[PDB]
């Protein structure tokens, strides 16, 4: 007990990492750059797996920084005991889509991404970079009894 | 303890069903057939009651799979212990009205639902049957203390 | 043990309180009467801090008839344990801006505000006044171990 298995499936993967020693959650790194225009929908890879035990669940959720700023939307994730499988980040862009044309991405802080190459994109797209902070991994203690059907209750 | 009153308040209700043994959440299924327009709101009925004991608080949250898939949004519902009425699915189609139409309503994994009688719908638009898997209860503890108001914290 | 310190940072500030016994959340109050266009986010300030123990996170989210009636969408906020500042609830406005106007803004319950003096708005914006009902904090304990790094799990 007080342990918790991690297994970095890539070496695109970071392991995850607590911000202060009082903080509730492990801050999610991203495996994988991505492009999300207005209104798309995607399962970002974590390219992490853990082991929660029995009588506990994960909650892969958003960090309030990234929420605030940005339309990027992350459903918070109900994270099972014994899923050993990729850690999918459950995000979408929820800018509308005005049909209108900008030559800037926008980064997970809301602010302009200068380049380069010049490109148009949908106003509203955002870029999620190899390796940045989009959420957070809050573990707490599950009841999970035996379900009895009854007529009334009693109380 | 370690048991769960369920009081079911219809026969088109059904009894909540844990997927595996390991698994923290009780799916939850629909007890009426729903069609939402893009945009459109409701709180579809379970049918189910259920009285979570004092020192609990139930989470009746959305399915990775449905939330991924399609553009059908829960909204995490806080179930307070001694509430024995009927849980609602807090829910809203949030697909974009771009003015379009289709001969296809969409189920909650974002296939088309091919029928014999043709009927114009607006893009977008999906369809819940009765009696599916489109939400999940997990019970977790609570801290219920009483508040104190202080001019500065004593750290 | 038993007792969260609140801190109330204005006298636009109001203590949160609970609503019955049997309840898990404390609902919290605004200090600033905000209105929200179509699709504008905002940070709106509670002007309360808390002193969560370690060990615990507070959950700052919806409320079931706030979120149900009207497009106003609070993403729920992970409140650390220790953080001592203000308490921001987390809004957005998410009914569509479809380019419509009308003279009525919207209250929290999805209800007219009738007003003598007359104002053109977007249609769908809403108000938010000084001390209203937007939010509840509910507060569960936490699990954080130390995360080993493994190769394979052992099971
Ligand atoms: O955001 C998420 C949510 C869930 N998951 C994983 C973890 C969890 O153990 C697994 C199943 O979660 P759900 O029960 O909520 N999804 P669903 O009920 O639709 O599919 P299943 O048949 O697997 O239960 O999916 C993610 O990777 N990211
Ligand atoms: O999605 C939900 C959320 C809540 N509920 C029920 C369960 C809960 O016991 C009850 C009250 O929840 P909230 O306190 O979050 N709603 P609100 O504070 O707006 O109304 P109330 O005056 O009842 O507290 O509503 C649902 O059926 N579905
Ligand atoms: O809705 C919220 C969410 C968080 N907060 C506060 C409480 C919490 O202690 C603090 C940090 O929460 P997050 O870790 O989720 N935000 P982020 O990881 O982006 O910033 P930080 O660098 O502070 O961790 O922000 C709010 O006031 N309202
Ligand atoms: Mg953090
Ligand atoms: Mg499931
Ligand atoms: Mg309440």
């Amino acid at each position: 007990t007080n342990t918790l298995q991690v297994k970095l499936l890539s070496k695109n993967a970071r392991m995850p990492e607590r911000n202060h020693k009082t903080d509730a959650g492990y801050d999610i790194f991203s495996a994988e750059t991505v492009v999300l225009e207005p209104q798309e929908k995607a399962v970002i890879k974590t390219d992490v797996a853990v082991s929660i035990p029995e009588g506990y669940v994960g909650l892969l959720t958003s960090r309030s920084g990234v929420s605030s700023k940005t339309h990027l939307v992350i459903e918070t994730g109900k994270i099972d005991a014994g899923y050993h499988g990729n850690l999918g980040i459950n995000i979408k862009n929820e800018h509308e889509d005005d049909k209108m044309q900008t030559i800037f991405l926008r980064n997970i802080d809301n602010e302009k991404i200068f380049e380069k190459e010049r490109h148009l994109y949908k106003l509203g797209s955002y870029r999620i970079e190899k390796g940045e902070r989009i959420a957070q991994l809050v573990i707490v203690p599950i009841w999970t009894p035996e379900l009895k059907q009854v007529e009334e209750f009693e109380s």
